[PDB]
Order: C-alpha cells, then structure tokens, then sequence
C-alpha cells in the first residue's frame, strides 16, 4: 500500500443558541478545511450525531433541553468517537466540574477566546480523535 | 495487580485524612508533599493514579498535572482544591487532561468513586 496522506476532512459540530458565537465561529472556521454542522439546541445536536459521523464538538455550557456539561456526557458514552470540547464564559466551577467529571472535556475554552488558542485546541482535538480511532 | 495511588498535598493533615479514608481498600498509597516528593516518587515505584492538590510550595499542582501528563502518559490525574480557581482549573484540564476535579472538603463517597471510575478507565487505557 501508498503512504498515508489523508483521510476525510474533519467533520466537527458547534453547539450554541447564541448567533454571535455561532458566526464568530462560522468566520473563523469556514476557510478551513473543515466540514461544520451548527446546532441550536441539545436535541438538534443529538440528531445530527446520530445521522453522521463526527470528529469533533464543541457545545455552550447554556442550551435549551440540557446544558452543555450534560449533552458532552451524553455524547461521550454514546459516541465514544467524537472528542469534546466546552466553550463557555461562564465561570461557575460547578458547571465545569460537570463538565470533567461527566462530560469528560478534552479541552476548555472561554467567550471570548483567543483565535490562535481556539485553533490550536482544534488541531489537538483532531489529532486527539485521529489517535484515538486508531485504537478502537 | 493492585493499583498505586499518589497523593500530593502541602497539608499533613489532608494527607493523614487520605490514608484514613483510603487504607481500608485494597490499594497501594504514596504521599507527597510538593512536586518534588512526588516526582521523586513517580521515578521510584509504578503510580497508575494520581490526586493533587492545586496549591503546593513550589510547582503548583497544574503544572504538577501537565508535567506528569507529558513524562507518565499512562497514568490518571485527579485535581483535588479548596481554590475554585478557574485559571487553575483551565490548566488542569487542557494541559494536565485531569480526569475528574474535586472540592476540598471533600465528599467520601463521590471521592470513592472517582477513584474507582478513574481505576476502570486506568485499566482499559
């Protein structure tokens, strides 16, 4: 067999009710070689989940039917596949607590973030779920 | 084999509770009183588990997290404070990849089952 090169472009879902961060994302991300799929509340994210796969999401803590921390908990014992990432301004600990000890974050970001931050947190959850895959 | 836990907190009397709660359960324990201690004893005996406090009197316990991530990949990291930090708790996740976080005080039965869930998962990885 060839060398591996690559494999299918990253399919990564961003997960928010807020316009604002769902377009400052859409502006960052879009001219990277990158499939998106946007979600507007948990169940929307559970759908598209359950209808394609999905390397990478990163949810809002605050969304309509469960908050972030609950929706990444569920997604990792159902999609063991997709890495997950919580991006929230909100401090409350008890919301991030949450969100490691059931959501099992790969990484944390705030709003506002940084886009370098934000980008290389992206690389690192890629490869992350590249190495990962390689596994199981 | 039975599992290896390193406890590193700057308190004696936090470390004395811990083998309290822990000494009954079919563990081997290692104490640690700043980075280095634990460091010391990270090359000097197999740790598949280890539980930090944030503050210590040197390099703090993030950077503690984040150093044993790097040079002992296979073990599971708990962060365990009184200081609801988020910039520690930040650096704790996305450096140290801690697997759970927990408030001093603690609760005994939700400290019981990190370790027992963070035992599974040490298994498995």
């Amino acid at each position: 067999l060839n060398v591996a090169t690559v494999t299918r472009r990253p399919e990564i879902l961003l997960v928010d009710s807020q316009e604002v961060i769902l377009q400052r994302l859409q502006q960052l991300l879009s001219p990277l070689p990158y499939t998106l799929h946007f979600a507007r509340d948990a169940t929307q994210a559970l759908q598209l989940l359950a209808s394609r796969e999905v390397d990478l999401v990163i949810s809002a803590a605050h969304l309509p039917q469960m908050d972030g921390p609950t929706l990444l908990a569920r997604i990792h014992q159902q999609y063991p596949s997709t890495t997950r990432i919580l991006l929230t301004g909100d401090p409350d600990l008890k919301l991030i607590a949450k969100a490691i000890n059931e959501g099992e974050i790969y990484r944390y970001l705030s709003k506002p973030w940084d886009d370098q931050e934000l980008l290389l947190a992206l690389r690192q959850a890629l490869e992350h779920q590249h190495s990962e895959r390689e596994r199981l």
